[PDB]
This record gives C-alpha cells, sequence and structure tokens, in this order.
C-alpha cells in the first residue's frame, strides 16, 4: 500500500483537481468519460444515464451527480490509506454502495486500467503518475470484493 510519502505527494498533486466544487465535478467527468468511450454499453447500467448514448452522455445531469460522488468517494480513500483499517472499511463500504443488480464484480474491475491511465494523465509527474497506479490497484479489489 502506499507509503506516507507517497500518500503526500499524490494528495498534492491531485488536490487541484478535487479542491473546488467545479473541478470535483469535472475530474469526475472525464474519468466517466474515459469509461464510457471503452465501454458505451456500460452506460445503461448507470440508472440515472439510461437512454443515452456515449454522443450525449456527457450533457445529461445525471452524469455530474455521479462525477462528484466518485471524485469524492477516491479523495476519501487516498485521504485514509495510512489507516489500513479505515480505508479497508471505507473501500468495503464504497464496494457494497455498487448496490444495482445491473454491475458485477468483473465488469467494475475492468474499469481499473481506465481509471489508472485517466487519473495518471491527470497528475503533474512521473512519481505521481506511479503513486496513481499503485493507489487504485490497491483500491480497486478491496471495493470489487464486496461487489
Ligand atoms: C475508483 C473506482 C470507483 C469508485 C470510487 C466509485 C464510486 C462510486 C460511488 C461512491 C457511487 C455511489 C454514488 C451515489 O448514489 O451516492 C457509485 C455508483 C455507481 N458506480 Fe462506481 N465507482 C468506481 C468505479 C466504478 C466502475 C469502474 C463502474 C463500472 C462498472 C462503476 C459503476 C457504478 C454504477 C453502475 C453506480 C450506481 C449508479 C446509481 O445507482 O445511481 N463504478 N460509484
Amino acid at each position: 500500500t502506499l507509503t506516507k510519502h507517497e500518500q503526500d505527494i499524490l494528495l498534492k498533486e491531485l488536490g487541484p483537481h478535487v479542491d473546488t466544487p467545479a473541478h470535483i465535478v469535472e475530474t469526475g467527468l472525464g474519468a466517466y468519460h474515459a469509461l464510457f468511450t471503452a465501454h458505451p454499453q456500460y452506460i445503461s447500467h448507470f440508472s440515472r444515464l439510461e437512454g443515452h448514448t456515449i454522443e450525449n452522455v456527457m450533457q445529461s445531469d445525471g452524469i455530474k451527480h455521479y462525477a462528484r460522488t466518485l471524485t469524492e468517494a477516491i479523495v476519501h480513500m487516498l485521504k485514509e490509506i495510512s489507516n489500513d483499517a479505515e480505508v479497508k472499511k471505507i473501500a468495503a463500504q464504497y464496494g457494497k454502495d455498487h448496490t444495482s443488480r445491473k454491475v458485477t464484480k468483473d465488469e467494475f474491475m475492468s474499469g481499473e486500467p481506465i481509471f489508472t491511465k485517466y487519473f495518471q494523465n491527470l497528475v503533474a509527474d512521473a512519481e505521481g503518475k506511479a503513486a496513481v497506479e499503485k493507489f487504485l490497484k490497491h483500491v480497486f479489489p478491496m471495493m470489487a470484493a464486496e461487489i
């Protein structure tokens, strides 16, 4: 798992992407955009997005809700990453929050490489890009266990 320094560095580099209400939504939007471009069939699995296509999903109201809650969840896990017990608990709950019968463990897990590339591209440098991957590779399976 992340060392204290890796957590600090990642928080620093993600900070300017997760500060303002707008940036928090913006960050989440990009992640889902990447996800739906690779897997447009996942769109209909998000209840608020039903009927949208990849052509128009980014303009829905629903995607802003999802964008906000995604960014918030990622940041929350990052902030607790040095608390083994807490991050495990938070991660498990976020997995459980994926109640929809439309989403499976395997579908969830397929988002890992996509979110990894996205967040790596979003952060500034090599040290942050490596920390992103270590961070996501660690937390994806934690959440998926409860899906
Ligand atoms: C970094 C990894 C992820 C995190 C932290 C995350 C977080 C969340 C959170 C917090 C919610 C609840 C939002 C609410 O109603 O309050 C949610 C919903 C959802 N997520 Fe994720 N998610 C992640 C990855 C994915 C992936 C890759 C998929 C695609 C398989 C996915 C599919 C869904 C679906 C279908 C919902 C339910 C939308 C609803 O019921 O309205 N998530 N996600």
